[PDB]
């Protein structure tokens, strides 16, 4: 039973990683994915219904680390919402020096996932997740807005976006050089030169 | 003219179209040779493979901007950061303005894997993003060297943080166009970025 069927979609997702990462998204099929599994091929397409499906499984298997810390940030109650963004961020960047999984998941994602309109569902999601990532920035930052940790008139909108931005634009750096930027020693100067740009920048303003 | 000098021309933009529509990996020179009307042959002539179409691509975007960029990192110049300011303005207006331009980096960013079967192209982009680190720097340094920005500041690691905040902005763009509104609110974008060089103690030391 289920026991049993939950082993194997672990095995396919896990083979998917590897598989992905070797020959990217674009060149593999669930056929092959199947293979290096083990499994059979009608495991995979109960399973998952094609490709678009199982990526969307991957790039959810990032959100599990840092759950709590994120719904701790964005809800109105807590008191320190900025310091809760702040530790996710460490967080996030000490997961993905430390974690191989999921420096290859988000390689997989950022240097080996092609948008075309043969798979749209690949750009589709991707576009969703972004959204989702851009609604809870803006609630924490908001958050922090009425509690005087940023500064009282800011745009959370913008800022949301600039921080997403730089955030983003690192992680995909050192991705592709990452002996040139020592994320886990500075770890803490990069998280924070970002969350300067929110608090001192009068172009996020009004 | 000769033999066609613009047939070069011609089979790049014919594998603009190849690449942007079926993505890069899956792309074969018979794909783009055909859409180009031209042998293979012809192609060959120009270029030695697929990796090096990539890169005539890449190398395609440096042209409008060289000017200002040229300007920002030689000492001579009374005004770097204004040419920062100016050069980075000019990129998010090629960006939204020109459908090439945006075309050539939708490519790039989102239709374009580094795998094994071409790891020219990941090697060919760590050695374009360490020439635009070397140039970001020598504008960052003579900008300190002036009244422009804070004393001994950490020249690189500010270069990496707005290379990156630049580079996130233009993939997200992309990704959501009608979320950024980056033409009209282009001044701010741009200065959100430089006030980061400036205001922030964290690029400090
Ligand atoms: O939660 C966040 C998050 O996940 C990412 C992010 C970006 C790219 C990735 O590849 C990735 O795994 C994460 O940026 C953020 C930036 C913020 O200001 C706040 C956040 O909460 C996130
Ligand atoms: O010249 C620059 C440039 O081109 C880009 C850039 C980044 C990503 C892209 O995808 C792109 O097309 C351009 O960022 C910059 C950031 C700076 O601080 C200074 C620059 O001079 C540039």
């Amino acid at each position: 039973t289920k026991e049993e069927a939950q082993e194997t979609r672990a095995q396919i997702i896990e083979a998917a990683e590897r598989a992905f990462y070797k020959r990217g998204v674009a060149r593999t099929t669930l056929a092959d994915i199947a293979e290096l599994a083990g499994v059979t091929r009608g495991a995979i397409y109960w399973h998952f219904n094609n490709k678009a499906e199982l990526v969307q499984a991957l790039l959810d298997s990032l959100h599990e680390t840092h759950d709590h810390l994120a719904r701790a940030s964005e809800s109105e109650d807590e008191v320190d919402p900025l310091g809760c963004m702040r530790k996710l961020l460490l967080q996030v960047f000490n997961e993905l020096v430390l974690d191989a999984r999921t420096r290859r998941i988000n390689e997989i994602l950022h240097h080996k996932c092609e948008f075309t309109d043969d798979m749209c569902e690949i750009r589709q999601q991707r576009q969703s997740a972004v959204l989702d990532c851009h609604k809870g920035i803006t609630l924490a930052l908001a958050n922090a807005v009425r509690r005087g940790q940023l500064p009282g008139e800011l745009d959370a909108e913008r800022a949301a976006v600039a921080m997403f931005a730089y955030v983003d634009g690192l992680i995909r750096r050192w991705l592709l050089l990452p002996d040139s930027v020592d994320l886990l020693g500075d770890v803490e100067k990069w998280v924070d030169t970002g969350l300067d740009m929110l608090r001192l920048s009068p172009a996020l303003r009004k």
